[PDB]
């Protein structure tokens, strides 16, 4: 019996608007020149974002419109949200100055997890906190609920009974919206639109707390509100806390830095291991050091739920996955503009995204040795 | 038998440059008014320190002298090192526009943890991670070795036999320098003065691999190599990945954060459950919701290596702690300037913070009903 | 026969802006500390202020507020026009870090003039340029005509006849507006509201060319038309051309600095001569080296005009003014928080200014011998 | 009898390095669009260049580079400098959203002046104060005195008798140096390295003052000791004072800007009337409204030197020059990359300039009936 909490933030946070425009600007190097290196790192507050960091490409690219185009988009296109596209600083601060045995570009340590408990082979908790956030937003942009604005948070707190989801103890659900809208008209709002047709209505009891704009109005938000930068929502952009991390943030990075191809490489073998039914929860960390290609080390954490002996899971793992840098970016076919639709709703669980894709599972269960004899 | 690897990084490192002024300004304020609300963040880059948020304060600080002071204290006094504390640009853009019953100033989610595996009830990993960038800086200031420059990166990689150290695996240390000092030099000079004081000599076999420098010449660094921002060390600022994070930042956060306040709370709290016996290691996991004083939920995860019942230590602590956010800050009396001290080397394990105090020890202890019988 | 030009801008022209930010933190601080050292550079452009340059000050001011007060009195208050006070990013770069014989704080050059052409001793051209922008401001800020919007241009051309005024040739009024009005409904208004109020009647003939809104639509302006920096309006701020200048700009320097000093009793002595009765127009050039207290050099040009001999001139100004960097502060009395007033609509030709006094004429009369012998 | 001022300030004083990084950026853009739109402001203070503004252009250019390359060729290579092109921080705010008949983009008024006191037909004052300074740069980049650093000013005041050069009375010089040389030792090597080869031997006596570093050591200058902005040093651009000046800034201004490129060509003509022999000196006034071809005013003035009368001189000005906005362009061939050269030492007196050709004086000349009756 144990209560376990997640949460997720809107395109709107702030954190995730810095997030989504490190992405964007990666997203339109990419388009010109996969092999591009970038680390852009965003900082957006009252009136101006910042962009800046280190770039190496053939690519040119408009930073101040690609910014634009991006904050327009999330919704922030008028000084009565604290925030417009068209009429905000932006100020740039980018400095332009065999393969497979390429080292890693940085030291550093990387967790991927999976778990059985939902179809996507994700924890409940950080599964749900993102959708009902892309709820608000997709209510928000289609005019289900017009006065609503694009700043919002949500959490789940999730009641399990050794190990097995029981219900949904408690959900927050905090929204910027309008001046015109009242709290009441707004909590029904946010029940009937958003939290009934996101939460499966069997989790959802007598026990259950719900705290809608718990402090009541929220009208200013977004950079106004709260200073963002990239790489501050590293727990809601994995596993909502449900497994470790390495520390290393995803957006505005290219895929040669391991912080973000090892941990989408560890996820595609956690993954792959749970959908081989090889275990029913698989956290793996994986370590670099500068300028060294084989991995410092690798870990395989089952929590005793493996169907075969952990050493020959360590073994499998090192036989069908190539976890050297490059090794990676073949692995997963990463030098593509694919990132900017990462850097809001979640990194993992959603099944289009190449390290999402189950295509190794029956290969590491035939190699296991796991099917059925008869007789 | 399991690899586990986790890193640390020098006052010197980019990100924890900003860390250190974020939180040089929160001391500068909280030394004359204890109750300001701040969110300090800082972005640092070539030739360049942001630092921005919101203050609520009646303090009066200059934040380029400030900032100026930090810089020159991490060491960087020169364009031959890539940034110069007296002569770089430092920006402002900060907005200055019964109590154990107010609410948490935002929602969120954060853990705590403790283990017996060293004598300050914390992963050996993280600790021997830190204290080899913490001799890195000491032999660099005290001019054992003069030409050692502030950057540096730490990295071990232990050996665990079911769940016991068995030695160390891999280390990786890598520093800047003068242009001056040859990488042999270089190389032999960290071995014998930063890495073998420091690990144990049992630890250190013929099965170790040692990476220093790996990648040769490290003269440029700080912000000139790698922009830096507030809150992405947060892995190194806690336990290096042993435990689990709830994805919140501490530097240049004033203790009414419960980002902040209640990680140390969940520090304070593991650490008593362990040094009481009443577990080998404890993770707590806790969340609150924007205006609510109680957490939303509180969760107490032991590993099997509790010594009594599970649901019996959920109530201990709710009897001995009080997790609001304004009984954090009277459980941990928060109100005075001790956070720049936090920003580098790690805020848990150094044994004179608050939270590390395990006065509630043999309370909890006492009231579990542990004691021996005779005859 | 000749045709002259002179121009000005209103206080919501951009460099205006900057002009009356940089002047709004001086007054500040020298409501604290009168003998404050400022210089303090702004620039304005698409949704951002920075403040910057250099303070030695006892003061405490808060830079952030003073910048939004300032734009917001100048009426940038929405998206829509281009520009919030309330919404726009202020960014703060100040570095903090016998008397009458002290020196020049810098070497320099300074003009002053007055002519009998108005009777505020000023030159026609930049007088009726000011006066039709002050009026477009007033006839905004009042209701009068409330689509106006704050940033704004005049220039008006005379024609002289062998030096005397004869009339108006060309008008020019560039006004920013609201989407609402029409084109034609602005000509009207403007020359019915701004134009036939302030120009004498007897000046505007057949032969009057008037250009109102020559583009047509202005809607968007301020900083997001134009950037704007501190110092841009040097020849608006003084003669509009009809007098030469020295180059240094007046906004956001405190009186120690001759720049500003300097160019203020420079107008003073050429104003008092010109009341005395002893030129019918006076220019008067002084310069400076940096730590030498006397100055360079003085010139007093009256262009044929003078009632006395020149060098008899030159006499009269070294024995009533001291010109030394001190004596002018003392002349003057300028140590009071009086100049935002100054940083928009022209420094000069407000007689309220202690610069506008012509507390000296009688006596330079007196001493120069003139008086009217009988019989 | 009269003394006049004027000044100079080197490539390294601040303002001036923010007029050439504006100029870099304008050449670089030319180079590859000569039709480009560019309004390119730039502010430098203590490690920063913030460059910002409009322009419209197919070129690509990195304003990061061409601002370091600027910045290096200036000479600040180092923190014991005040500054360092390799380690400052440089940041980017530029948006980058019959043809003869084409309107002027703004209005404004603009003069130009000509004096035979000079071969070059500029003012002796001017002229000798950019000599200067330039001497100054030039033994200070050849070796002649390497303990020169970038930031210099000069000032010379001339003594006149009825309109005729009688002497030099002051020089200023005021030079940035390293801390090795002592203070009678620069001004030994000021005055026989950079004076006494400059200023005629002639123009030198007992009577003349010199001020040599006044106030004695200037190790830190440059952006450090004093904010730079764009602009900022218009009469040193032009005539130091002798002539008028309408306000308007050069440096980041492509040539469809007519405060450019009319000062240009009122230079030209006044040039051409005086080598012509049509006036000893001549000023011209011009001035426009934006969206009109044909200036609203044009004024010739010969303080009474003129060889025909003065109406016959407008007549020949309107005959001979295209004063239209692009009628200037084509004038005086400017969709050129020309302007770096300018922004450092004045944009006239220099003979290979487009508007310093005197191509139009036998013309005029011609025209007006100028030419020996015998018998
Ligand atoms: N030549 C070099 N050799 C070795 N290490 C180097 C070298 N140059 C820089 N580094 C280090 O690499 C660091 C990068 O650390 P880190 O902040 O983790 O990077 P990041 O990519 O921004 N990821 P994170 O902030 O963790 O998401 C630099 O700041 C230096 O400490
Ligand atoms: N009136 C309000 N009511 C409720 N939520 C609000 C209100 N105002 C702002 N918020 C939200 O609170 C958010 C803070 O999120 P977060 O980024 O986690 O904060 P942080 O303190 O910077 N911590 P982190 O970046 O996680 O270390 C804002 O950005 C909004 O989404
Ligand atoms: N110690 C010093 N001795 C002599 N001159 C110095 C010293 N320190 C700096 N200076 C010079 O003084 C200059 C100031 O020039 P200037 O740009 O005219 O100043 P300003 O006050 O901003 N006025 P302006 O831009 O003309 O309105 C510096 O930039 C240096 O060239
Ligand atoms: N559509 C428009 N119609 C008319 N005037 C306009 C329009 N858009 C902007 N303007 C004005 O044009 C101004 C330009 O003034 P000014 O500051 O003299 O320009 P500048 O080119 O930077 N020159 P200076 O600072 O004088 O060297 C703007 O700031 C507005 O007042
Ligand atoms: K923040
Ligand atoms: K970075
Ligand atoms: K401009
Ligand atoms: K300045
Ligand atoms: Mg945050
Ligand atoms: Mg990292
Ligand atoms: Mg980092
Ligand atoms: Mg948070
Ligand atoms: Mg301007
Ligand atoms: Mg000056
Ligand atoms: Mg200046
Ligand atoms: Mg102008």
């Amino acid at each position: 019996k144990h209560l376990f909490t997640s949460e997720s933030v809107s395109e709107g946070h702030p954190d995730k608007i810095a997030d989504q425009i490190s992405d964007a600007v990666l997203d339109a190097i990419l388009e010109q020149d996969p092999k591009a290196r970038v680390a852009c790192e965003t900082y957006v507050k009252t009136g101006m974002v910042l962009v800046g960091g280190e770039i190496t490409t053939s690519a040119w690219v408009d930073i101040e419109k690609i910014t634009r185009n991006t904050v327009r988009e999330i919704g922030y296109v008028h000084s009565d949200m604290g925030f417009d596209a068209n009429s905000c600083a932006v100020l740039s601060a980018i400095g332009q100055q065999d393969p497979l045995e390429q080292g890693a570009g940085d030291q550093g340590l990387m967790f991927g997890y999976a778990t059985n408990e939902t179809d996507v082979l994700m924890p409940a908790p950080i599964t749900y906190a993102h959708r009902l956030v892309q709820r608000q937003a997709e209510v928000r942009k289609n005019g289900t609920l017009p006065w609503l604005r694009p700043d919002a948070k949500s959490q789940v707190t999730f009641q399990y009974d050794d190990g097995k989801i029981v219900g949904i103890d408690a959900v927050v659900l905090s929204t910027q919206h309008s001046e015109e809208i009242d709290q009441k008209s707004l909590q029904e709002a946010v029940m009937e639109e958003i939290i009934k047709p996101i939460l499966p209505a069997e989790w959802l009891t007598s026990a259950t707390k719900f705290f809608i704009n718990p402090t009541g109005r929220f009208v200013i938000g977004g950079p106004m509100g709260d200073c963002g930068l990239t790489g501050r929502k590293i727990i809601v952009d994995t596993y909502g806390g449900m497994a470790r991390h390495g520390g290393g943030a995803f957006s505005g990075k290219d895929p040669s830095k391991v912080d973000r191809s090892a941990a989408y490489a560890a996820r595609y073998v956690a993954k792959n291991i749970v959908a081989a039914g090889l275990a029913d929860r698989c956290e793996i960390q994986v370590s670099y050091a500068i300028g060294v290609a084989e991995p410092t080390s690798i870990m395989v954490e089952t929590f005793g739920t493996e169907k075969v002996p952990s050493e020959q899971l360590t073994l499998l793992v090192r036989e069908f996955f190539d976890l050297r840098p490059y090794g990676l970016i073949q692995m997963l076919d990463l030098l593509h503009p694919i990132y900017k639709e990462t850097a809001a709703y979640g990194h993992f669980g959603r099944e289009h995204f190449p390290w999402e894709k189950t295509d190794k599972a029956q290969l590491l269960r035939d190699a296991a040795g796991l099917k059925h004899h008869h007789h």
